[PDB]
C-alpha cells in the first residue's frame, strides 16, 4: 500500500491535539473568514456538559390498604420485635415501621453530606468540572467547602455519631440500597472524560408526633441546585431533623426494643471518614440501566403549596388509627411542577412507557433493577372544586424511590463562560418564543452527550402537539401499568423484607 | 436475600417480549384512560429507521494547475505505459487518466446494478425493511425487479461482459475502495435487528469525445430514491454512459495498452452473479468512522441548472490542450441546493468541523481513513455580475470522493405505514411555519437512532440562529482547513498511484 | 534566502512551488524522465533520504 | 538544504552554545518558524523528497 | 530567599533553552493543542513551583 510504503508523511499529516479537557467553552473558528456578517446563522460555540443529577425522593411505596407491602413488613418487623423478642407494649407496628423510616431518612442524610464532603477533594486537569460543578448541583456553597472543610469532616463525623443512638436492622436491605445511591459517583462511560450521574435527595421525612391521632413523616425540603447553602444551614437542616427524634420517650423505647432484638453486630454502622477518605467515579451499568427508565413526576406538594381546586394533597404518611385499621397510608397526587398553572408538558407522560435495555438478553434481576425508577401515571386525580389551574396524576404503584427532577451543570456559550444550571422534568414544554427554540436544542444535545440520558418527551405548544421518547433504542418493550405495578410490588416487598 | 428464596415470582413478573422486529407502525397505546382527549399532546407512535443511504460522488481531488495530484499520477501512468513498454503516439497521458477515471464510472454503475440485483433476494423476519427499503432508496421499482428478475440477472452479466473488454489497473487503490463502497451493506450496531448503510452514486462521469477542444468528461444523473425506475431506465443509462464510448476506435487502442503493460493478473475484474450470488450486511467501524466525519456539499451543478450570478459553475472534469498547458482542470462549486436561491442553512457549514472518533489511542491510518468523505467550504464564489440570488462556496480542496445528501427511510406516521423518503444536506433548515418543529423532531430522534451518524447544523428562521454539531462527542478535536487539505492532498495521492 | 532574512516555512513553500511550477506541469517532460529510468535502471539512480523525528 | 535546515535544529551540546540557533540563523531561516511548526517542517520536507523523487 | 528563572537576556539562556526542549516534548512528540508557545508553557511552570514552594 501507500500507507506502508510512506509512513512518516502519515504520521506528520496526521497529528492533532486529541482528548480536550471538558469544564470550559471551545471555540471552534471560522473555515470562512467572511461569514462573520452571519453573526448567529454559524455556529462556532463548542461546550460539553458535564453533571447531570437525578433528583430524588425516598418512598415507602404505594399503600391505601392493610395489604400494602410496607404493612406486611411493619407487621412482620413487629412481630419479630414483640411476639419473639419480648416488646414493651406500648406502640404498635405502624408507629415501629414509621421509626424505622425516620432512620432512613437520616441515614440517607449521612450519606448527603458525607458525598458533599468527599466530592471536594477531588482535582484533576482532565475535568474542570471538578469539584465546583458537583458541589453546585448539590446545592452547597465551594467556599465553604474550600474554607472549613475540617468543620465539615467533624460534623460528618458527629452526624454518624448522633445517628447510632437509635437502632435499625442492617440485614434490611431498604437503607443499604438508599446509602449506596446516594453516595455515589457514576460516569457514563468507562473514559478518562467521562460525564457524572449523581442522586441528590430533595426530600426527607421529619418525624411529627403531634396530639393522639397518630404520627406522621412532614415533608422538609432540601436544598436546590444552584444555592450556596453554608454549613450553618445544613446543621440547622440536621437539628430540624432530630428534633423531635432525640429526647422522645417513644424513640427511646423503640430503640431499646430493636437493640434488644437485633444484636450489635445486626444493627447498621456509619462509618467513620478523615482526612484521608475520598472517593472516585465508578463505571456501574446497572444505575445507568435505571437511570434510562427513570420517569419524573415533578416536585412534591407542601402544606404550603397553594393549588387550586386540590386541597389537602401534601406529600405526607400518615398514622391514624381511627381510620383504614390503622395502615400506614402513603398515595401521593403526581404532576404537580411547582406552581400553580397548568403545565402542559405533562400531558406527554399519559402514554405507556418503553423499557429499552442494552445487549439482547436480559436476566430478571436486570428488568427488575432497571425499572427502580420508573414511574407511570394511571387515573386523573378528581379535584374537589368547579375551578382547577393544575392537573394532577395518581400513579398505579411506584419503587420504593421516585424521581422528581434532573438538574443539568454546564458551561455558558456567553461571557464569561460559568455554570448554568437547568432543572428540567422527562416532560419540556417550548411555548411561543423566538429564544426558546435553540435553548430547547441546546438542551436536547447537552442530554444526548450523556450515555443512558432519560427519555425525553418534548411539548410543543405552538403545534399541539407532543413527541414520544427521544432516545436511541437497542431492544425495547412496551410496559403497561399493572406489569410495573407488579415489578414494583416485587421491588418494595424485597426491599423492606428482613430476616428473622 | 429474597430473591433467592422467592425465585419463581422474580422469573414470572419479567416475562416480556423484547425482540421487537422493526419495520413497521407501533402504537404503545394510552396508560392514562381519559387521556385520549388531549388529542395529539400524547403521543403513542414509536417509529424506528432502517435505512440511510449516503450518496456520494467520485472525484479526482480538486485539479486546478499541472500541479494538482492527479497530473502527477496521470505522467507516473503515463511514464508507466509507455516508457517501460512500446506503446502508441496518438494518445497523450490526459486522455489515458481521464479514460482511467470514467472506467471508475463504468464500474461503479455495475456494482450499482449488481447491488440493485444482489439487495432483493434479503429477507429476515425481525427485520421488514428488508428488501423493499433498500430498493426504494437506490431508487428503483421494487415490483420491477421481482417481475422481472431473468431480464434483470443477465442485463447485470451483459454490462460486467461489456465493461471487462477494456482494462483498468488492480494496483491503483481508486478502484477497490469505490467499488467495495458502491456494494455491500454496513450495519451500525452489529445486532441483528441492526439499521443499513449504503453508498449510491448520485452521479456519474460519462465520457464524450470532441475535437481539438478536448476529451471532457460530462455529468450523468441517477434515479434518487423517489423514483421508481424500471428496467429499461437503466438500459436507458447504460446505453449512453457507452453510447460514444464503445463507438470510438482509438479507445480499444489506449484500453489494450493498458493490458499489455500491467499484465492480464493485475487488472480490475467484475464478478459476475447468478441466482445464489446474495450480499450479506458486515459489521465495518471503518465505514461508520468516515461515515459520522462526514459533510455534505449539496446537489451537483449541471448545464441545465440555472444561477443567478454563476453562468458557467457546471460540474465537469475539462481537458483542453489550448488552455492551462493542457492539464486536466476540476473545481466545482458547492453550496447548491438544486433550486436557483440562497439555502439559509448552509451558513452553518461555515465553521471548523469536529472529528470525533471512538476510543482513546487513534492511530494515523484511522485519522487519514475518518477524513475522507468530509469536506469544508473556505471561501464564497465570486458572483460574476451585479446580483446573485444562490450563494456558492468554494473548498480548500476536497478528498476522493464527495456527500451530496442524505436519504433516510422509515415507517409512516399514520394508515398505511408505507415507507418515506427524507432528504437531508448536513445542514437542516427548519422555517417558520406551524408544523415543521414536530417534524424536525421527529427528523432529529430517527438520526439519532442510527449510531455513528453524520453530525447535523441544524439553522432555526425563527430566531435567526444555528446549532453546532448534533452529535455525541467521545473523543474529538477541531479541524481546521489547512490540517484537512494536507490530509486530502495525501489521500488523493495515496489512490492515484502504482507500485509498479 | 540569505543569513539575514529569517524567512518562515511559506518562504520556501514558494521557492520549492516556482521551482517546479512549469516543471511538473509540462507534458514532455515525463518522457525524458522515464527514458532516464529505462537507461540506467532502478538501482542506479539518484534516491533521496527520507526524513523522520530520529534522523540528525 | 531544507533536509539540513530540518535536521540541524534538533543539535544541542552544552560546549557550543552556538547550537542550532546560529546555524538556522546562517541558513536563512527564522530559527523560531522551525521549532514553532516542526511538524508542518517534516511533512513539506517529505513532500519535498517524494516529488523530487518521481523523476 | 527568592526564587529565580536565572539570568535571561537572550534566546541563548538555559531557561529557554529548556523551554524549547519542554515544548517540543508536550507538542512535537506528544501531540499538542498549538494555542500557546514555548513560553506560555514555561511560564506556566514557574508558576507552579512558586505554588508549590507556598504549599511547602
Amino acid at each position: 500500500a501507500w500507507y506502508a510504503r510512506y509512513p512518516h508523511i502519515l504520521e506528520e499529516a496526521t497529528r492533532l491535539p486529541f482528548a480536550y479537557p471538558i469544564g470550559q467553552y471551545y471555540d471552534t473558528g471560522y473555515s470562512v473568514a467572511s461569514a462573520t456578517e452571519w453573526s448567529k446563522y454559524v455556529d462556532t460555540s463548542l461546550t460539553i456538559p458535564g453533571v447531570m443529577c437525578v433528583n430524588f425522593t425516598p418512598t415507602p411505596g404505594e399503600s391505601y390498604n392493610k395489604n400494602s407491602p410496607i404493612n406486611i413488613a411493619a407487621q412482620n418487623v413487629y412481630t419479630y420485635v414483640r411476639h419473639m423478642n419480648s416488646g414493651h407494649a406500648n406502640y404498635e407496628q405502624a408507629d415501629l415501621m414509621m421509626y424505622l423510616l425516620a432512620m432512613d431518612s437520616l441515614y440517607i442524610f449521612h450519606s448527603y453530606v458525607r458525598k458533599i464532603l468527599a466530592i471536594s477533594k477531588l482535582y484533576t486537569p482532565v475535568n474542570k468540572y471538578f469539584p465546583r460543578a458537583l458541589l453546585v448541583a448539590l446545592g452547597v456553597d465551594p467556599e465553604d467547602v474550600f474554607a472549613n472543610q475540617a468543620q465539615w469532616e467533624y460534623f460528618v463525623n458527629m452526624v454518624a455519631y448522633r445517628a447510632g443512638a437509635f437502632a435499625a436492622p442492617a440485614s434490611m436491605t431498604y437503607y443499604e440500597r438508599h446509602a449506596w445511591m446516594s453516595n455515589g459517583l457514576y460516569v457514563d462511560q468507562d473514559v478518562t472524560r467521562a460525564q457524572i450521574y449523581m442522586f441528590k435527595p430533595t426530600m426527607l421525612w421529619k418525624y411529627e408526633n403531634l396530639g393522639t391521632t397518630g404520627t406522621k413523616l412532614v415533608p422538609l425540603m432540601m436544598p436546590k441546585a444552584g444555592d450556596n447553602r453554608k454549613l450553618v444551614d445544613f446543621q440547622v437542616l440536621f437539628n430540624n431533623l432530630v428534633s423531635t427524634m432525640l429526647g422522645d420517650e417513644d424513640f427511646g423505647i423503640m430503640s431499646g426494643d430493636v437493640f434488644k432484638a437485633f444484636g450489635a453486630d445486626g444493627l447498621v454502622k456509619l462509618l467513620a471518614v478523615d482526612s484521608t477518605t475520598m472517593t472516585l467515579p465508578t463505571y456501574d451499568p446497572l444505575i445507568l440501566a435505571q437511570i434510562h427508565s427513570a420517569r419524573a413526576v415533578g416536585a412534591p406538594i407542601l402544606e404550603t403549596s397553594t393549588l387550586t381546586g386540590f386541597p389537602g394533597r401534601q406529600w405526607q404518611i400518615t398514622q391514624n388509627p381511627d381510620v383504614n385499621n390503622g395502615a400506614i397510608i402513603f398515595h401521593p397526587s403526581f404532576g404537580y411542577d411547582g406552581q400553580d398553572h397548568e403545565e402542559l408538558s405533562f400531558r406527554a407522560m399519559c402514554s405507556n412507557m418503553i423499557l429499552n435495555l442494552p445487549g439482547e438478553a436480559h436476566s430478571a434481576e436486570m428488568i427488575i433493577e432497571a425499572t427502580r425508577l420508573a414511574t407511570m401515571f394511571q387515573v386523573k386525580a378528581v379535584p374537589a372544586g368547579d375551578t382547577s389551574k393544575p392537573v394532577l396524576y395518581l400513579p398505579n404503584g411506584f419503587g420504593t424511590e421516585v424521581v422528581n427532577d434532573y438538574t443539568m451543570i454546564s458551561v455558558d456559550k456567553a461571557t464569561p463562560h460559568d455554570l448554568t444550571i437547568h432543572t428540567f422534568f422527562n416532560n419540556i414544554l417550548v411555548p411561543n418564543a423566538k429564544e426558546n427554540y435553540v435553548a430547547n436544542l441546546e438542551l436536547l444535545n447537552n442530554i444526548i452527550q450523556f450515555d443512558w440520558a432519560p427519555q425525553l418527551y418534548l411539548t410543543y405548544g405552538i403545534a399541539q402537539e407532543s413527541f414520544g421518547p427521544f432516545a436511541q433504542l437497542n431492544d425495547w418493550t412496551i410496559l403497561t401499568g399493572e406489569t410495573l405495578a407488579r415489578m414494583h410490588e416485587v421491588c418494595v416487598t424485597s426491599m423492606f423484607d428482613v430476616p428473622q
